[PDB]
């Protein structure tokens, strides 16, 4: 993931512009071995033409080029590439909503289970870490990057998201498929038998929990359908082959003709085709950004930080149900307590976004007497 | 359905082209078909006019092949296409997401329905086999996989789906109408039946439960839905004459015409017209697209395998009720016990994916002691 | 409603290729008199130049249809008619949507509201006629079949939908606006009552009896919503200015010119227009799919099946509410009553369907010793 | 909010051409008065051009003339136009759904706000009102036409939407912000003393009431939300420009052209320039779609029927709330009683209507015996 | 933000033309510069080209522009504009959409902490402070001007929003993660600890109010996922590049070649390029959209009032929960005690929107008397 929304938070002179001196996660780092290719095709085929060819031969060549560089269509590209991007940047941004956090269920475990002894610690941090533990074994199931980390199982118990016990329970249960639902049956079993033992209060409560778990089951059979469902491999190569036939005819239809032979397009015989290598950079950068955001899952630098989030999920979520769990900063009356209107001060870098509140659209509007007055 | 997440992981050099070398659902095997027929009839008017037609004629030919050249035009082809298979793929993706998961309803019926002898076993059972009899009733309706391996009610008791007393009890039932509501009429008199005989031991539970069993069947409803109501055949019919339309007219304007005439666009006479193949390819290939998706439910290769999901769920769902039910691995603290911060490892493979954490935009904006100052 | 998914099922040759031969719901169908009148005026309109014109007023006439041409542009006509189409479609589908469906609302009154006597089948009975008495107020308000079939609050009480009584209620009841919001008040009371008589059993269920009436009672009002608020005349007004405007300037720029004159485009004189008439197809096709789905309860061919979603919802509800309450099928262990992996057989014509679990796209990645060493 | 479903309810002959002959909310009401300065500009401009140039002025405004035809086609009108539209459409129906109905909170008081006696009226009627306190605030904050019925608090109390006894409450509470907010909060502590007053049954109705009432709530925040935060001014600057420049341009370039000059476009003067004002009413009703559906709480012919809404609204939930609670229709045994499967009658009108259930696509599939054979 | 709601209210004659007159938020004050710079580019281009080369060097300059001229091409560059601006826009919405406005959780929690005495005013304040704090912490993390307000903790503390126990208790709690998660686990805990007080009757009302918690806590995730995952770095690269190249391209092609060479295009000399600098207008106003609404948490004249907003809710809140809790107006019959019909007057300014109700689109049909009799 690159961020760069300090850099556009206003819409200063250039701000796009400046965007164009960076590296990482950029249109020059996905292209330019392509672009090399392109480059070098481009001028062994005017090398080729202008050295190895005899009259008749460059003839025929000009004849051919020019009727590659009239049957040329930016339409059906552009058209393509929109829709199919669009669609790509959807399913990316739906991937990213559906990655699992545990914030609300672990909100709930520390509130609901009850009991400050070891057995209430033990109860509280097994149904967090059995939430972990599912969104874990999905993820590794659809990343790249976590499936590196946690090649297996037995690296899952070495890094303490399963333990032995867990690990034996889940080969006993192996079936042949994903096991990455067995936590969330884990979870509520666990849930179940905490309410029955008193540690849950309360029906509701324990409703609320598997709620919340259910969420997160949700999320992840999601995220594990984006993984299975591809997008259709026909629409792939359909939006590949029409930009990358577009450069194939390019190759041959840009080519500087020889100026000799007074062609109406080609007058000035340049070197370097400055107009299709910015077209180059356009639409592969388009395809790019679709196959970069594809699998959002992999190791690009716009890829989510799954492992990032693995570890911050952990910590977070241990903290909360463990050490916060009943543990709340002393009650005492605020700043503003006999005061009924309170007004927090303003800096002197932040004085000037103090506004007039927004009253409506209609609170300008200007009436008459007579025109205010109820009819019977 | 046809995974690439894999090889699309990153986005790499060639990435996309190299998904050009796959044969399985792909734009060659969707098109081959329609491309030789295409080829035939456009070397046979050919033949026709090089060899058939007098010199008249010829020239008549070559006349109408300027006007039908020059009456060729791709935007009202383009922006059809490009809405119609936004469309289809759009109703694509709500069809597999209405596909029932009984997931969720299986964790809560594990947890719920109590009872570790004979009785409890068979009513989990029960409930978890009428949510997958509700799933396997409504995909053998809109599934022609599924109705192929579950040709009748019979070959459904015969799979164990269906016991002889529930196709009984189905057959009484008969109404002139699809009978795939009925299962789940079924889970909640059942559902009722065990609460008020203390297997399940709250209402608030039993309404959790009834609440996971009505969302499937909302989704068994949307699976139905767009099986009855199918895109607008105007507007398929649309798509279809308009891309069929332009290929017809590219048989007779691509015609390469004789040299001899010299023509202003043609100068040039190849055998193989590169360019109205490449767009045949693509146009008809974006038109696969939609034949291919516009019903997912079919038999091919990009279709969802929705035999291989009830097996899958039937499985999943019996061993989450019956062998899982109050069936935890051993409770212990776990390797973070005492670690305020537990931090787990990285292979020598995921070195590279630890991040700092992202503390927000604002994160680095500097200002000076007076700016920072609260004003009065 | 016309249905092809069957014939779509799979891609095949031709396949939206056979969906040209149906006439049912049909483009020709939709657009056969339009054609006629067009065709009509541009050959009444051909004849005038042909015959009527003398030499100054052909020359005048060519001078005219040459200078209309360049107004006939299809970039800016196919640009509104893609964006309200869609439009158009988005609200079709909403509107089946909102659709009632009383299916969630019927299991749970079976389940819930109990007694097998006769005043438990009158309250259940009851209710779920206080359903779909609402459904088909709003439906007969909205729908043209519906409405011709009740046109009037007797003939719903002749049919069965009414009692006198509830007639008599809401006549007394009646105010100047559609009264079809009444029955989810007599459902509410009618509930409440029967908690209070002992007839449900909890608030809970009570709750949730409500939560599904309110879902129905929310769809209604969408369909209300749609059937008042129509898409803004303006912007269907637009989109059919652009429409006739494109092609009554095709009545004059595409008539043939006498090919002696030798303009840069009319060397060809065929009597039919036949691009022209593939446009015309293929652009008020394209209304004509606006046309037919903007108010999807008419009665084109492609319009929704009120009157049968009515009669079915009403047998199935009546069933599922009176015979089915607390009527269930024997309970017994079924064909994998202790098989751990259940395995449903498969067909000779669905063997080949059998597909192996996905893992992942991640389950295929080779790593080193060490490389999936953990580092300190 | 002008309606046209019943005329557009069926796909008949030129059924979007009768909707050209509407008045009120059509396109020429829109435009007309920009049609008329753009006429009058246009035919200045032409007698300047014919008599007060001389002849080299007039070859020099000739030059001009035919500069701006060639370049008129560099505006991106109908892109800007469409994309801009389309996003207003969407945020117009947003603004409709967030439309307060107290239609689900009404059934919930009556059914659950228990005493037909006077205090239980007061309780239940102080409920519904503050519901509809809270949303005609709204209304009035966000209406020009809801605000100029009820310009002052004044005129709500007079009006009856609020007593003087809450009138003095609000401006006891009088914060500078919009106080749209506080019946929100009366409502929620009037439920709470309710029900600690014995007057709701249970805690579960309670919720399920403040549920509703924070739905309502929500959809008025929306509707604020809507009104304060603008489409984007520059976004809308950039569409008019666009818009508007292109008719400027067009008012010298579509001029005519003395025919003595025999320019190419110019040889007839046909006076009226008819492509021009077709072109004309295209792109400012597209504009005008826009310009009405921005604000659709103005008092354009499209927008919404806020007051009605407000009148309805109240009317409907006193009636609710005061007149049916507890009063239901007889409940007896309806005409099916004992009709297993109950068949309403269908009129003359309606009896082709009459049609075969839809059991699914895979229906009609035939295999041989061999085939649906069950495998080992 | 910048509002013109009431300006656009109506459709009145030039309404967005009227527009055109405002700096704030302008596309003007957003372009100007970037106008400045290309202005100065082009005409020191056309200085150069006029005098500052010999003639060869002009007939190579004319050539290369009118090899320039072919290449500008608008529908790659609006395509792209419009897929990426729609993107911005729609993430900008949702940004909107996400930001947490504590008004429901106010109303539960004034409603159900019950308690007039000291010890429930410290319950109710720290709750909505809670609240109130956990929307403040994300609100400075994502928004430049909250952050410029709110440097610092101590910042906070000092400002009210946090108390120095807060304070001490997050800075014990600290991890390397943005904390803003933290507040809603206190709110959680003295949630439950307030209901085992019995300060909270019940614990369905814990469970609302943990509801609404849990919801703003998800709208800060959202803000929070906003401001991390930007939009790819690459599809904002490809879109600058489009625009750049475009307008780089024309600072060549749009060039007014002598009008002496009597080019194809290039008749007349207007020194001015009016149309090029329309175009620019329009592209780079879209591209400054996008810009604008890529980050809406900047300090852009139409970025949202986060500072207002902040204040407004810390006041309502406030008030709701202490000053209004259990605090009504005296309930009385309303003015429509024993009227059946209500009907609220109308003021003479809103007389001409009375309107009578629509009774469904039906409503109107004309049937014959045999035409509505029922068959058999
Ligand atoms: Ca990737
Ligand atoms: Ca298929
Ligand atoms: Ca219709
Ligand atoms: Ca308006
Ligand atoms: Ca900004």
């Amino acid at each position: 993931t690159i961020t760069y929304t300090s850099q556009v938070a206003n819409a200063r002179l250039g701000s796009f512009s400046r965007l164009l001196l960076c590296w990482r996660g950029s249109i020059y780092k996905l292209l330019y071995g392509e672009f090399l290719i392109f480059l070098l095709c481009y001028y062994i085929i005017r090398f080729i033409y202008r050295l190895a060819l005899t009259e008749e031969q460059q003839l025929m060549f000009e004849k051919l080029t020019l009727y590659c560089d009239s049957y040329i269509q930016l339409i059906p590209i552009s058209f393509v590439l929109g829709f199919y991007v669009t669609l790509v940047v959807t399913r990316w941004w739906n991937q990213y909503e559906n990655l699992p956090w545990p914030d609300r269920l672990m909100s709930l475990v520390s509130g609901f289970v009850e009991g400050k002894d070891e057995q209430g610690r033990l109860l509280r941090r097994t149904l967090i870490r059995y939430a972990n533990l599912g969104n874990v074994l999905i993820l590794r199931s659809v990343s790249t990057a976590v499936y590196k980390r946690f090649p297996s199982a037995q690296h899952l118990v070495q890094a303490g998201f399963m333990t032995p016990a867990e690990h034996k329970q889940l080969e006993k249960l192996s079936l042949p498929h994903n096991m990455f639902w067995v936590p969330w049956v884990w979870f509520a079993n666990l849930s179940m038998k905490a309410w029955l033992g008193g540690r849950i209060r309360d029906p509701i409560l324990l409703q609320s929990l598997l709620n919340e778990m259910n969420t997160l089951r949700t999320q992840c059979g999601h995220l594990y359908a984006y993984d299975w469902i591809s997008i259709p491999l026909v629409y792939t190569q359909v939006v590949t082959v029409a930009v990358y036939s577009f450069f194939l005819t390019c190759l041959v239809g840009r080519q500087f003709l020889n100026p000799a032979k007074a062609y109406p397009g080609h007058e000035l015989d340049l070197v370097v085709p400055v107009f299709t290598f910015l077209q180059f950079f356009f639409y592969v950068g388009w395809l790019k950004v679709a196959e970069q955001l594809i699998n959002p899952f992999g190791e690009d630098d716009d890829d989510f930080e799954t492992n990032w989030i693995v570890d911050r999920n952990l910590q977070v979520s241990l903290l909360a149900v463990d050490e916060m769990h009943q543990d709340l900063p002393r009650m005492e009356p605020d700043m503003y307590w006999n005061k009924p209107e309170p007004q927090p001060p303003y800096t002197a870098a932040s004085a000037q976004f103090r506004r007039a509140s927004f009253m409506g659209s209609t609170f300008n509007i200007s009436l008459n007497k007579e025109e205010m007055e109820f009819q019977p």
